RNA sequence: GGUAAAAUGGCUGAGUGAAGCAUUGGACUGUAAAUCUAAAGACAGGGGUUAGGCCUCUUUUUACCAGC
């Protein structure tokens, strides 16, 4: 078969501050995705990119923000069931890999293969990629470059000029002369050479495009001594179509870089990601807290989303900005295409909105009946279960005790891109005030995202000139297996971390190492809480939970995902507020005793046994993701989760209206679920 | 919400072009059932490479989504 005929070069993440920059090739025949940081497959999903049938992952940093959702990438291709996947990267990829399978098991089901920059380069019937080491001047210093070039395109054949002549067109005798054609060897018939330029067009050898990586001026240098980029700069054979330089601003301006570039020639494209993106990513998100808000304001506050603020400065040659779904075609013709281009109109989600079936009548009915603690702040930033999707990140939760103080409790993979939502610019000063962190237990999508809020952490506290205070965190002894497996090659972070192990903090339970001696001091009396215990939970090995009481007597306590456990009972006694799991629901009680959940009833059951005065749900099953059905047994003392969902103590008697409007803003989805589920289980429960 | 499999007609086998069973007037047959010399409906809805077969965007049908 003859090249590819169809190749695309698109941006899937602009380099925004939530997550790195981030490629996407799109090929006849093979797929790529290049670097793979944070958030990048919860967009993929949203923007229809096909997670799965990823042939290669090239890696250029080796840094978190470059690196932190690959573990969410290895999981949905294994759940997926691709067979075969192949990483390229720095030669200390494998560590990194291994460090995964401590927590995300054993990847049974598909191959990872690691190339090392050792290997001389990779072979493709759609392009070849090389690999040329870069060493910076002052092993986090390696960046790696790639240079990919694509393969020969035959000429079309001329149907109509050999049927103008009497050639057997349209018979199984045309495809050996239009083979000798294509190949080079002239053909001569009917007594006259009629030579291969007559019926052909000239080979194309095809064109190439430059990835390189330039985190800060140090690289810059090396980057002009390179060899390698000497002979494709300027005049070759292979001219480079496109480059993409993921650098910051400041780098661009360099002279010296832009004196190394700018010989690549007045045809070359040139690309920048960086933090001055200009785009929004999740319009679904969006939309669903606008048309929120609508129903109570301060309850689910509009995020705000920060905007760039400084305009590109003009360069030696024009730029294009890296913005999101920017896509450039190759082969067919060279040029760029901006027809799938997100921009927020907020307008269109209103007029939806208005056109909702009597959803106006409902609002205008709870309005009409609508017309203590004042800073109880709590805000669940995620609710969703594992594998996040475009509804709803995983469960993550923060309460904000004290303007000075608050506490992180679960976080899940990344978060910092929606406390950035939530917050906005505000997330500077917020995110010096946290004061400790809690995970709930080994599964990765309660603890994975643990070194990227403690990097962005670090950076808003060195903004502000504040000294360095290591940041408490309350992990099984698992965690720190992890934790000190890493950073060991990559970062050498353990500064920034001081572990608490969750098993001297249980009931009853005595201090085993003077560690914790006047660590738990620490602790307390800097969140205005008055002693802080926890206890094991019917989920798995090393799970744990936390009940945090306030000096004024305010408690409340958070279980997580478990069976229902008697040993929480009695001891979570009097809590103004509890937080529960409602992954499963009604029906589904084999499936809730194997998949070890505890579901809505059973915890509106203990809920009700567990005299606390609120019951709140949390990390929602992806099948419910949207809204769970509102069962009959909802009294004044439950409540629905929603990602950046706020509420405090006030609300209580404010709440119990919102059931019908929330209801009836999601109609089509829930008659899809009770189409779907209830009468698919029911019948398979029959069955068997 | 995601993954896997098929979209051809009254039914059904594939990709040189369309192949097998069923019926319109009936001949052997007083009798309308045996064997045909003609008949027909024809590859779900787009588009990129020019070609069917290849890849992508929707629509309809079956199955699956579990404790680390
Ligand atoms: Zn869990
Ligand atoms: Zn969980």
């Amino acid at each position: 078969s003859g090249g590819p005929n169809t190749v695309y070069l698109q941006v899937v993440a602009a380099g925004s501050r939530d997550s790195g920059a981030a490629l996407y090739v799109f090929s006849e025949f093979n797929r790529y995705l290049f670097n793979c940081g944070e958030g990048v497959q919860r967009l993929m999903q949203e923007h229809k990119l096909k997670v799965a049938r990823l042939d290669n992952i090239f890696l250029t940093r080796m840094h978190w923000s470059n690196v932190g959702g690959l573990s969410g990438m290895i999981l949905t291709l294994k759940e997926t069931g691709l067979p075969k996947c192949v990483l390229s990267g720095p030669p200390q990829l494998e560590k990194y890999l291994e460090a995964i399978k401590i927590f995300s098991g054993p990847l049974k089901g598909i191959e990872l293969a690691v190339r090392p920059h050792s290997a001389p380069e990779y072979e493709d019937e759609t392009m070849t990629v090389y690999q040329i080491p870069i060493h910076s001047e002052q092993d986090s210093s390696l960046v790696v470059a790639f240079i990919c070039k694509l393969h020969l395109k035959r000429g079309n054949f001329l149907v109509l000029k050999a049927k103008e002549m009497g050639l057997p067109v349209g018979t199984a005798a045309i495809a050996p002369i239009i083979a000798a054609v294509k190949d080079g060897k002239s053909i001569t018939h009917e007594g006259r050479e009629i030579l291969a330029e007559e019926l052909c067009t000239p080979p194309d050898p095809g064109a190439a495009f430059v990835v390189v990586e330039c985190p800060d001026e140090s690289f810059i240098q090396p980057i002009c001594e390179n060899a390698t980029f000497q002979r494709y700069q300027g005049k070759a054979d292979a001219p480079v179509a496109l480059v993409v330089h993921m650098a910051p601003a400041s780098v661009l301006v360099d002279s010296r870089y832009q004196q190394w570039m700018e010989r690549f020639g007045p045809d070359t494209q040139h690309l920048v990601l960086n933090e001055n993106c200009a785009s929004v990513h999740n319009l679904r998100s969006h939309k669903i807290q606008t048309q929120l808000n609508l129903i109570h304001p301060d309850i689910f506050p509009l995020l705000t989303s920060f905007r760039c603020k400084k305009e590109g400065p003009t360069l030696s040659v024009p730029m294009v900005q890296g913005e999101c779904l920017l896509k450039y075609q190759l082969r067919p013709r060279r040029e760029w295409q901006r027809d799938a281009i997100i921009t927020c109109n907020p307008e269109e989600f209103i007029v939806e909105a208005l056109q909702l079936p009597n959803f106006q009548q409902s609002v205008q009915e709870y309005r009409r009946s609508a017309q203590r603690s004042q800073y109880p702040e709590i805000i669940f930033l995620g609710t969703g279960s594992a594998i996040p999707m475009k509804i709803r990140n995983v469960s993550a939760t923060l309460v904000n005790i004290s303007p000075d103080t608050s506490l992180l409790l679960d976080c899940g993979e990344g978060t910092f891109g929606q406390l950035c939502r939530h917050y906005g610019d505000q997330v500077d000063r917020v995110l010096g005030t946290l004061a400790a962190v809690f995970v709930s237990h080994l599964h990765a999508d309660h603890h994975t995202g643990l070194p990227s809020i403690l990097l962005q952490r670090e950076r808003a506290l060195a903004s502000l000139g504040k000294p360095l205070h290591p940041l408490l965190v309350v992990a099984p002894n698992q965690l720190k297996a992890w934790l000190q497996q890493y950073h060991n090659q990559c970062q050498e972070v353990l500064h920034h971390i001081s572990m608490i192990p969750a098993k001297c903090l249980q009931e009853g339970a005595e201090i085993s190492s003077p560690a914790v001696e006047r660590l738990i001091s620490s602790l307390l009396r800097t969140c205005d809480l008055e002693e802080f215990q926890t206890c094991l939970v019917r989920h798995c090995k090393h799970a744990f939970g936390c009940a945090l009481v306030h000096t004024s007597g305010w408690k409340v306590v958070y279980s997580g995902d478990t069976m229902p456990c008697e040993a929480l009972v009695r001891m979570g006694k009097d809590a103004t507020l509890l937080i529960h799991e409602a992954t499963l629901e009604d029906g589904l009680e084999e499936e809730a005793v194997e998949k070890t959940h505890s579901t809505t009833s059973q915890a509106i059951s203990v809920g009700m046994r567990m005299n606390a005065e609120f019951i709140m749900l949390n990390h929602f099953s992806q099948r419910y993701a949207k809204v769970p059905l509102f069962s009959p047994n909802f009294s004044e003392k439950v409540g629905v989760a929603f990602d950046h969902m706020k509420v405090c103590f006030g609300d209580f008697p404010t709440m119990p209206k919102l059931i019908p409007p929330l209801k009836a803003l999601f109609a089509g989805d829930i008659e899809e679920m009770e189409e779907r589920r209830e009468k698919r289980e029911l019948r398979q429960v029959r069955a068997a």
